[PDB]
This record gives C-alpha cells, sequence and structure tokens, in this order.
C-alpha cells in the first residue's frame, strides 16, 4: 500500500541524515508500518488515520532536519 | 512492570491531557515503543533498547514543549 511505500521513502530520507534524531524517526516509521498493516487487517480506520497523521508529522520533522 | 513502560505510561497520560493531534501522535508512538521495548528485552537487543530509550527521551522533550502552553 501507499502508506508502506511513503513510509519507506521517509525511512530512506532518515537514513541519509545519519543523526540520532533521524534514527529515532526511522525506528518510529518502521513501527508505524507494522501498526498500519495491523490496523488495516483489523478494519480500524481510526487507527489508520492516526498513523497517517503520524506519517505527516514525521515527514515534517525530517524536512526540518534536512534544512 | 518494567521501568521503561512506567516512563512511557506517564508520558501517555500527559499526552492525553494535551488533547491535540500532535499529542495523540505522540501517545500512539509511546504505545508502540512499549511493545517494541518488550520485544527488544526478550531478544536481549541492547542496541534497540538504547534506541527506544532515546526515542522516549525525545518524545518527552516534545511533550514538555507542548506543556508550556
Amino acid at each position: 500500500g501507499e502508506f508502506e511505500k511513503r513510509a519507506k521513502e521517509l525511512i530512506e530520507r532518515a537514513k541519509k541524515l545519519n543523526t540520532p534524531a533521524a534514527k529515532v524517526i526511522e525506528e518510529a516509521l518502521k513501527l508505524f508500518i507494522e501498526a498500519y498493516k495491523e490496523a488495516k487487517k483489523k478494519g480500524d480506520a481510526l487507527q489508520q488515520a492516526l498513523l497517517e497523521e503520524s506519517l505527516a508529522q514525521a515527514e515534517e520533522m525530517l524536512r526540518r532536519l534536512e534544512h
């Protein structure tokens, strides 16, 4: 799904930064990938939406670090 | 209950008090950290435990930042 792919793009961006804050974001993103698969299998749209918002905020953080 | 989970649960209560989507995002991250840390402990992965301890530290700093509002 698009979630996993966007999250993996974000993971590659975090990997390029090579700092503890970027490692923390990378780990959170791996966890979100697994969480989002579980929520989809669960049929939990609320948790899916929560994880989409997490992805948006993690990406904004990555952007800031990339500045 | 382990000391990591206790630290994460206190941070989860503070995030619930903040009641904004950023705080809800942090709350969700902390729940996932608790489960990740239990798994890392079972595996004896000291490095992953340290990464998760740092994640908890950074999440708490974000929560602190919000709480001065």
